[PDB]
């Protein structure tokens, strides 16, 4: 079974064979497309061997050693261990390979041209929340690299009986607090109101400002989570200024430099790593379009447009569109001026097209989620808009998991 | 299998029950989503056709509160006998109108479907020649344009009978600008219409030498060779493109036509196939300003506009492209609005569509919708539809694509 995708701007045609190796499901059927559904969706060892064998077959193929004595012994080894312990342990090399390919397989990620250059931190010997805090400080320091950002992931011990999970309760390692005011307004990031309240309940002394960096809330071995303050000197931030508009600085905006997602689940050969924070660097629109201009976030369009003196009572003046562009210019300008790594959506999407084509040629495909790959502004003037993409799920992978405060059994 | 869609900007959740009636396929499977493929992939035998007819008549008679009525049963009986008789059947006027409105209601890629029930249907089933097709099309155009106060319309030519005698409009839209080869190996016109614009000449057109030249109609009646007709220029409403602030904008020489009228699709109702069924509404601003003007495969005026704004074009990070794109789209809206010609901005139209969705979920139990096509090509996430989960599925009656005539026409 072969599959063709077309670029409608360049008429480049590529052929997908990689989708044949696709195990998991999409959520779609031949009678319905769930391509715009945000999230569509305790391991017995009946299920675990095949998943382990498949991963190991992948691994030893990638290293030129399929069918080798080393390949066969490792299979036998892992089988014995699953027989004996109902789970198994990855070698370091397998772990690094798994984590890189999870990224490579991440069909929603436009930054995947960088997948081979992931720094993998093995935190599988960690046992306490304090140890978790230490590992995460080191991740942050390393990844930030004084503004010259480096991709990294830190991998905490895998799930066992599901009653001893390691979880980072933060959705991101660095994020701003949100406070719901009595009058209904929100101070700070509305996306984080719920988590902020938990932290506050857990004993966090909230500064109650508009850009308070949240404390880490860390759960080790299924114990109750504990609060830690990331040392402020480790949190790199950028004041947002505009290159031509001088009043922009007076909006009092800033953002943090390091995007580090910490609530996803890393799956490798059937093993589940429930705490595996990973980080890269920002695409400008993440901050300028979504974080700042989503109505459910900081929502600064009107104030910006107000100070641009735009005609704001006629939507067909496109005053929203006009302000959106200036804000994104300011985000890019600020990061570059402070020499903090950032990529504009034009450069990012162009790179991904080059990546995708390369992946089709050396790998036979590259699973891609159009709905997420196309930037949140300026869609059709980026080349991904005009690119047909096949979406399918490969392992190793990053998966969503439910919020820990919903499932956690509290010890007290 | 009673599905939920969530809006992540408002937490509004809708329950979809309508998808269960879906007939055709999507392109997707368990193992692969083809949601972003532009085009997922001879007449019908006689009880391929009756179940098709029955399904249609059931929903038609259900729609008028007469399901299970003897008038319903009589119509099924009548169509059933007409079917076994003639290897086909003919729609009642009422059925034809219902079918056309619902083909629009069911177009999952269309953002403007809140207007679906106010469609002017022109029955052209008595047409026999390309000259008659031309007459019907001029009347469609004059009616739809309405001196700038645009009105939705569809004109329906005779149904396919078996591929023998297909009626086809060879243009992709009733009104489009010529795109020719040229010197330099450059392109003058609309590059998108290159191939078509000299098939016109390949057939006898002689072209006015410009870029914004309205193409001639190329009409095929009863499977015959297609004929050339020029739409009377006084029927073709065009809008000069100026900017409300930048007065150099006029010098680019930009204009666009008022009437978007798609003419190469196939309308399917109760198994019957209408290969010539041009339909029209009015533009959303971004279709012209973002796609028609700024696509690299189209008029691609970005560089030109940026230069005169004297923007920093040395590298992508200045977002000069983005800045110009917005100004270009402000102008289109401005020009159309000032010439009192109908147009909707992408903010208004997407807001309309959200209201439309809530209407369809409430009164109909769902609204099929293709997120990839509904989200505007600029300013995606500041329109409400970006944050709207949508389910895509195929309902009938429908508008479908069909092969380009010049490939299939036994010449
Ligand atoms: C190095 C620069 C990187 C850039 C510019 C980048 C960019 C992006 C963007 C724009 C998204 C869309 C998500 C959103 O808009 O909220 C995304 C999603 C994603 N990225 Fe990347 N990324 C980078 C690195 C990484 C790394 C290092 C990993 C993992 C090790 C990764 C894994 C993912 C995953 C799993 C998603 C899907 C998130 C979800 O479905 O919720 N990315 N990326
Ligand atoms: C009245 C105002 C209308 C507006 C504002 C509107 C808007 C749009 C837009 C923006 C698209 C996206 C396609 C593209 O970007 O090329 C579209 C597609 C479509 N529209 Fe509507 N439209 C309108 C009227 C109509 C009418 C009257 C019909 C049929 C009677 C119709 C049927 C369709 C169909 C079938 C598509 C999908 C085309 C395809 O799949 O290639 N529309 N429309
Ligand atoms: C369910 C959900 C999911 C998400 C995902 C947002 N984060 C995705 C992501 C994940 C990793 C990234 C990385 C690693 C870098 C980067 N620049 N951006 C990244 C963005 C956002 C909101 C919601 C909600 N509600
Ligand atoms: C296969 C294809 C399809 C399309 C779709 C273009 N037509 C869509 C359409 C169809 C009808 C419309 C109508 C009726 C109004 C309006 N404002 N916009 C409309 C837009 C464009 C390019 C290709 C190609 N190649
Ligand atoms: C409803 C829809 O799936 C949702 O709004 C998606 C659309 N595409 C996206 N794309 C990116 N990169 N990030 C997002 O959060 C979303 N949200
Ligand atoms: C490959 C992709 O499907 C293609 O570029 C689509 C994307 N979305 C679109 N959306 C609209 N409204 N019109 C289009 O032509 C397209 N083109
Ligand atoms: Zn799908």
């Amino acid at each position: 079974r072969f599959l063709k995708v077309k670029n409608w701007e360049t008429d480049v045609v590529l052929t997908d064979t990689l989708h044949l190796k696709s195990t998991l499901e999409t959520g779609c059927t031949e009678h319905i497309c769930m391509g715009s559904i945000m999230l569509p969706s305790v391991r017995t060892k009946d299920q675990l061997f095949p998943l382990a064998k498949e991963f190991l077959d992948q691994y030893y193929s990638s290293i030129k050693r399929f069918g080798s004595k080393a390949h066969m012994d490792r299979l036998e080894e892992v089988n014995k261990e699953i027989e004996s312990t109902s789970t198994y342990q990855l070698k370091d090399t397998e772990l690094i390979y798994g984590a890189k390919h999870a990224w490579r397989n991440a069909s929603r990620c436009v930054g995947r041209i960088q997948w081979s250059k992931l720094q993998v931190f093995d935190a599988r010997d960690c046992t306490t929340a304090h140890g978790m805090f230490n590992y995460i400080c080191n991740h942050v320091k390393y990844a930030t690299n004084k503004g010259n950002l480096r991709s990294a992931i830190t991998i905490f011990p895998q799930r066992t009986d599901g009653k001893h999970d390691f979880r980072v309760w933060n959705s991101q390692l660095i994020r701003y607090a949100g406070y719901k005011q009595p009058d209904g307004s929100t101070l700070g990031d509305p996306a984080n109101v719920q988590f902020t309240e938990i932290c506050i309940q857990q004993g966090w002394k909230a500064p109650r400002g508009r850009f308070d960096v949240l404390p880490l809330l860390l759960q080790a071995n299924g114990n109750d989570p504990e609060l830690f303050q990331i040392p402020p000197e480790l949190v790199l931030e950028v004041p947002i200024r505009h290159p031509k508009f001088d009043w922009f600085k007076d909006l009092g905006l800033k953002w943090y430099g390091l995007p580090a997602v910490s609530n996803m689940l890393l799956e490798i050969g059937g093993l589940e790593f429930s705490a595996c924070p990973f980080s890269g660097w920002y695409m400008g629109t993440e901050i300028g379009v979504r974080d700042y201009c989503d109505n459910s976030r900081y929502n600064i369009l009107e104030e910006v447009a107000k100070k641009m003196d735009l005609d704001m009572r006629k939507t067909s003046s496109l005053w929203k569109d006009q302000a959106l562009v200036e804000i994104n210019i300011a985000v890019l300008y600020s990061f570059q001026s402070d020499k903090v790594t950032i990529v504009d959506h034009h450069s990012a999407t162009e790179s991904f097209i080059k990546h995708m084509e390369n992946e089709y040629r050396c790998r036979g495909g590259c699973p891609a989620d159009w709905v997420w790959i196309v930037p949140p502004m300026s869609g059709s003037i980026t080349p991904v808009f005009h690119q047909e993409m096949l979406n399918y799920r490969l392992t190793p992978s990053f998966e969503y998991q439910p919020d820990p405060w919903n499932t956690h059994v509290w010890k007290g």
